[PDB]
C-alpha cells in the first residue's frame, strides 16, 4: 500500500487509472498525467490546510498573500535567466504576447514587496515577511511523474522574507521554530534529536564569483546566519546539524529540514521544507538599490523558505509514514457513527440515538459518516472501515449503550497507532452531542493554538461507509 | 473614484499603471494586462472568502472540492463543442499533447460525480451537489479588459448540482435563499421587493431541436422548475420576476439574480450570480444513461449556479456602490487605533493604552492599523483615513479616554454610510480590549450564521495609516 492507495480508498483523490463509467477509459485520459484531482474526502482537507496554515503565518507576523496563477514572461525574464528555466515553463501566447502559468510565487511576492514600498517607503517594517498557500505548475515528462510526489500542478507553503543583517539569524531560527509547531501541532510529528536532521548547503569559498555568483560578504554573512541558527537549534533540542560544502544553489547557501524515520526497520530521511537565501533576485529586482535608499539598511538578505514543501508531497509520505491515519483536524472522515442493530425492539432507540448524534455533530461543522451495521455484521463492517475509510473517531452505538448510556467511543492514537477507547457517559442525543464535541475540540486543541480557530467544514460522507 | 480608485487606496491590489519603483515601468508590464494583482490588503479577504463561501456551502450540504488549475484538452473535447470555446481558451503543449488552462470547473465536477458512482453507486444521495471557489482563466482582448470587471484570471463562487425531478423546484429555490442569506449577512445588502429583480431566460418552442437543443421534454421540465420557484419567490419576498421568451442558451433555460441599484438618482441593474440548466452534459458525458441505470431515475437535472458569479466582479462593483466600505469581516483594515498626542505627560498613558488595545486585538485575530496623531492634526489624519484606507472602526484614544475611561469608538454604518459612536467603558487595557472585541463579534454575528466561524485573520497594517 502505497499512498496512491490510501489517497484513492480515503477519496483524497481520485486514481488516475480508475475507468470513467459508461466511458471505459481512465480518469487519466481526461485530465492529463500528472494532475492531482482531488475528490470529495479531499477537498475539505484542502479548505482546512489553506485555512490553517494562513492564520498561522498571519499570527507568526506573515502578510498573507494570493498572486496571479498566470504571468507574463517579462515577470520570470526579469528573476530571470530565462533560456534555462524557460524549459519547465509551461508557456502560452495573448495576442502576440508570451505569459506562462506561474512556476513559483517568488517574483510576484517581490512586486508586492516593490508596490509597498513605492506607496509607503520606510513606514513599511523590516523583516517584510509575505506567506502564501501557491499554486505553481512546472513541465515533467511521464517518465517523472509519482503519484503526488512528482507532479505538472501543486501547492506550496510559499513565503518570502526581506530581512536585514540585524534580525537575520533570529528570521532563520524563528523559521525553524514554525516548521515544529506545524509537524507536532497539525500533524502530530515527533520533532527532537532522535527524529530530526538539519542540513546546511553551503559554498565552495573558492568558486564564489564563478559557480556560486555574489560577493564573498554575502556568502559569509548568509553561511553565518545559518551557522549561528543551526548551533542554536542544536543546543536547544540536540538536533544534529550536517554542512555540506559546496552544495548551495548558485545564488545562495540553504537549509534543509529533515524528518528521520524508520520502516521496517530502515532509517530514511524525510526532507521537507527549505530555508533559502537568494543573491541573485535581490540584483534583478534591484532590492539592494530600494532597500540602500529608502531604509538606509546596506546589510540586507532575501529568503525563500516553505515548511513541508510541496503539500502534494508532503501529504504523500505523510500518508505512507502514518498508513492512511489523519489527524482529526484533516480527516475525510472526522466522526464515524456505527449504529449496532438487533433485530429487537431496542433498534429504534438505536437508530434515532444514531441518527440524532449524527445531525448534531454535523450542526457542530463535523465530518459525519453513519454506518448501519449489526451484532453480526459488526466485525466484517469495522474491518471494512478500518481498511479503507479509517475515521478519525468511532462511535458504536448498540443495545448496550442504549441501556447503560455510555458511548462507546474509539479514537485513534496517531503515536502508538492504535484504536483508543473511551467510555462517554450521556443523559440524551444532545449530551452525547456536546460531550463527542468536546472530545473533538481536545483534538482540535493543538490546531487551535496555531491558527486560533480549529476549521469546521461538515460533511455527511454516509456513503462511503 | 472607480472600485479601481478603491481597490487601490484600501490596496486590495496593484495598480497596473502604477509605476515599479527604479524599474520606473507600470506593475502592468511584468504581470500582463487584465491579470489583477491582489496586494496586502487583500490577501486576507481573498482567504476569508473562501473560507466564508466554503463553509457556508458545506452546511446547506454541498460538498467543498478544489480541481485542477490544468487539464488535457480532451476534458473540453467531451464537455465539449472545442471548435468554438477553443477560441476563449489558453492552450499549451506538454510533450506533443494539448492542455489547457481551466476556462470552468464544469467537467472536473462531472468527474468527480462519475468517480463517486463508480465507487459507490446509488449509496451517493442525490440530488448531488458539489461547491468550489474556482480560479479560471480565458481569453480576453486587451480593449475589452476593465478593471476587476472584465479581466483574463477570475474566481467563481461555482456549483454544480445533479437533482431528480422530484426535488427540482426546491433546489431552485434554496439557491435564490442560498443568495440572499449571502448578500445579505456576508455583504449587508437588503433582499427586498425594492431592491431585487429575478429574470427568466426561456426557450422560443418553435425552435427546440435546432437553436435550442435537446427534447421538448427537458426544456418544459425546466421552465417549469424555474416558474414554480419564482412563483414561489414573489410569494415570499413580492420580488418580482421577469420573463424572456427565446433568451435561454442554447443548452437550457436559466434564471438571474439583479440587484436594483439608485445613483444619483438612476435606477440600474447590478447583476450577480445565476442559476443554469443544461441538457448538453447530460449528454456528452452519459449522466442520463449514468442516473437512470445506477439510480432508476428518468427525469434528473444538470445545474451549473452561482450567487455572485465572478467575485472580482462583484467585488468591483460592490467597492463602487458602497463607496470603499467593507463590511467588518472583510475589511482591510478592522481596528484603526489613533493615539491623539497633546504633548503633556498624559501622552504616555495614551501612547501605552493604544499600544496595548492594538497588542491584544492582534492577538484575538484582528486586522489592526495604530496610527500616532495629534490634537492639532487630528482632523486632517482622520480625513486621511476617511478618504483612504476607511477602517472598519475607529478607536480614539486622547488624553479625555484616559481620563474618564471610555473609549470613542466609531463604527462605520453600511446602511446609513456614517460613521457611529459608540461610548466604550474600561477598567484597564485588556478589559478594554475585551469589550472591543465583543464589539467585533456583534459585527460578526451575521458572517457566523452563515459559517459557523468568522475568519480572523490578523496583520498589523500601521505602515498604511
Ligand atoms: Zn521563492
Ligand atoms: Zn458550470
Amino acid at each position: 500500500k502505497t499512498h496512491i492507495d490510501y489517497a484513492y480508498e480515503l477519496d483524497i483523490t481520485v486514481k488516475p487509472d480508475s475507468r470513467v463509467p459508461v466511458f471505459n477509459r481512465e480518469f487519466a485520459t481526461f485530465t492529463g498525467a500528472g494532475v492531482p484531482l482531488f475528490s470529495l474526502g479531499g477537498g475539505p482537507i484542502r479548505y482546512a490546510l489553506a485555512e490553517v496554515l494562513a492564520k498561522f503565518h498571519a499570527r507568526r507576523g506573515y502578510y498573507v498573500v494570493e498572486t496571479p496563477i498566470i504571468a507574463s514572461t517579462e515577470l520570470f525574464k526579469v528573476s530571470g535567466h530565462i533560456e534555462f528555466y524557460r524549459n519547465n515553463m509551461y508557456l502560452f501566447d495573448i495576442e502576440g504576447h508570451e505569459f506562462a502559468v506561474k512556476p513559483m510565487n517568488c517574483p510576484y511576492h517581490i512586486l508586492l514587496f516593490l508596490n509597498e514600498v513605492a506607496k509607503h517607503r520606510s513606514k513599511l517594517p523590516l523583516p517584510f515577511k509575505v506567506f502564501e498557500f501557491g499554486r505553481v505548475h512546472r513541465y515533467e515528462p511521464s517518465g517523472s511523474i509519482y503519484g503526488l510526489l512528482r507532479v505538472r500542478g501543486f501547492t506550496q507553503d510559499d513565503a518570502h522574507i526581506i530581512v536585514p543583517g540585524g534580525r537575520v539569524i533570529d528570521v532563520v531560527y524563528d523559521v525553524f521554530e514554525e516548521m515544529k509547531l506545524v509537524l507536532e501541532r497539525l500533524f502530530k510529528l515527533g520533532v527532537s534529536s532522535e527524529t530530526f536532521k538539519v542540513r546546511l548547503s553551503m559554498s565552495d569559498k573558492s568558486l564564489i564569483g564563478k559557480e556560486f555568483m555574489g560577493s564573498k560578504e554575502e556568502w559569509e554573512g548568509a553561511e553565518e546566519a545559518l551557522r549561528e541558527a543551526a548551533s542554536r537549534i542544536n543546543e536547544k533540542y540536540g538536533i544534529d546539524i550536517v554542512e555540506l560544502e559546496g552544495e548551495a544553489a548558485f545564488y545562495g547557501p540553504k537549509l534543509d529540514f529533515i524528518m528521520m524515520v524508520e520502516e521496517s526497520g530502515v532509517s530514511k530521511e524525510w526532507q521537507m521544507g527549505t530555508i533559502q537565501f537568494d543573491f541573485n533576485l535581490p540584483r534583478r529586482f534591484r532590492l539592494y538599490d530600494v532597500v540602500r535608499e529608502e531604509f538606509g539598511i546596506e546589510e540586507v538578505y532575501i529568503i525563500h523558505r516553505a515548511l513541508l514543501g510541496s503539500i502534494e508531497r508532503f501529504l504523500g509520505v505523510y500518508l505512507e509514514h502514518r498508513r492512511g491515519r489523519m489527524p482529526f483536524t484533516l480527516a475525510p472522515i472526522q466522526f464515524a457513527v456505527i449504529a449496532v442493530k438487533t433485530g429487537g425492539e431496542v433498534d429504534r432507540e438505536i437508530e434515532d440515538l444514531a441518527s440524532s448524534i449524527a445531525k448534531g455533530l454535523l450542526d457542530k461543522g463535523f465530518r459525519v459518516a453513519v454506518k448501519g451495521s449489526s451484532k453480526t455484521g459488526l466485525s466484517s463492517d469495522v474491518r471494512h472501515i478500518e481498511s479503507t475509510a479509517k475515521p478519525a473517531v468511532n462511535v458504536f452505538i448498540g443495545a448496550k449503550e442504549v441501556r447503560e448510556k455510555v458511548l462507546d467511543v474509539r479514537v485513534f492514537d496517531l503515536e502508538s497507532m492504535k484504536r483508543r477507547r473511551l467510555a462517554i457517559a450521556y443523559g440524551d442525543a444532545a449530551d452525547a452531542v456536546e460531550n463527542l464535541a468536546a472530545v473533538a475540540e481536545e483534538l482540535e486543541s493543538p490546531v487551535r493554538s496555531l491558527s486560533g480557530q480549529a476549521p469546521r467544514i461538515p460533511a455527511d460522507f454516509s456513503f462511503m461507509l
